[PDB]
């Protein structure tokens, strides 16, 4: 079978409930994960431990929190305290958990499943193809030997808008945050970098990135995660929001593919 589950955020004791719900088996199952391992729950470092352990069972995107670990580790971001992340940096085996954390893919694709994940969704103004290409480069800056010169370039909000002209710092600036941090569209499909609220609570004439018709979705189903106050609610046909708030004390959310039967673990907290 074939599971998805949303943002962990370290929250390492309801993963490990909620795969026992469903009688996860390795080689038998495969678990898709939406990023956000790490942060703010207390259990980043046995969640990575674990996920990494699964190998080939499990399929994972990363997140923007998944980066911004990597900045802390690489020295190019700051430790904040809420994040709980110093058991993890200060592990024996912090080399080797991040050294393949930073490998991991942006963009997952089923084409039997006709199935597509990233963290926070995938804009509108890209279609398949240009998606591929853009997780490809970023990922390739992120496994290589000079990850820490590209995790200082990923901060900032601009450019907001794609084209396939976009170069240089600016195309891997809205990559990245096309893929973990985008929300809200513009009518005209440009991000906004600000607002982080519900779809009802959202000034004009702001849309969700989903309720803009693109490419990839009429084409594929998008499972995503990263949205909390979305609350996985108020999704058209075919998109898939599996942030629940987990380490927020809401729940986390597991959907079984097959018969797209969701399983909930309650927060501990
Ligand atoms: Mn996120
Ligand atoms: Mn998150």
């Amino acid at each position: 079978a074939t599971y998805l589950i949303g943002d962990v955020h370290g929250c390492y004791d309801e993963l490990i409930a909620l795969l026992h719900k469903v009688e996860f088996t390795p080689g038998k199952d495969t678990l898709w994960l939406t990023g956000d391992l790490v942060a703010r729950g207390p259990g980043s470092l046995d969640v990575l431990r674990y996920v990494k352990s699964l190998g080939d069972s499990v399929r994972l995107v990363l997140g923007n929190h998944d980066l911004h670990l990597l900045a802390v580790f690489a020295g190019i971001s700051r430790n904040k305290p809420k994040d709980r992340l110093t058991p993890l940096l200060e592990a024996p085996d912090a080399d080797e958990l991040l050294n393949w954390l930073r490998r991991q893919p942006l963009l997952q694709i089923d084409e039997e499943k006709k199935l597509v994940m990233a963290h926070a969704g995938i804009t509108p103004q890209w279609d398949l193809q240009t998606a591929k290409e853009c997780a490809r480069d970023v990922e390739a800056v992120l496994s290589s030997d000079s990850y820490p010169f590209f995790l200082d370039a990923m901060y900032g909000d601009m450019p907001n808008n794609w084209s396939p002209e976009l170069r240089g710092l600016g195309r891997l600036r809205f990559i990245t945050n096309a893929f973990t941090r985008m929300r809200f569209c513009f009518p005209n499909g440009q991000l906004d970098m600000y607002s982080k609220e519900s779809p009802e609570e959202a000034p004009a004439p702001l849309k969700p990135w989903f309720a803009i018709p693109g490419p990839v979705a009429e084409e594929y189903s998008i499972a995503f995660g990263h949205w909390a106050s979305l609350e996985g609610k108020g999704t058209p046909e075919g998109i898939y929001a599996l942030d629940t708030g987990c380490c927020w004390g809401g729940t986390l959310t597991c959907l079984r593919w097959e018969d797209k039967q969701y399983f909930v673990q309650p927060s501990n907290r």
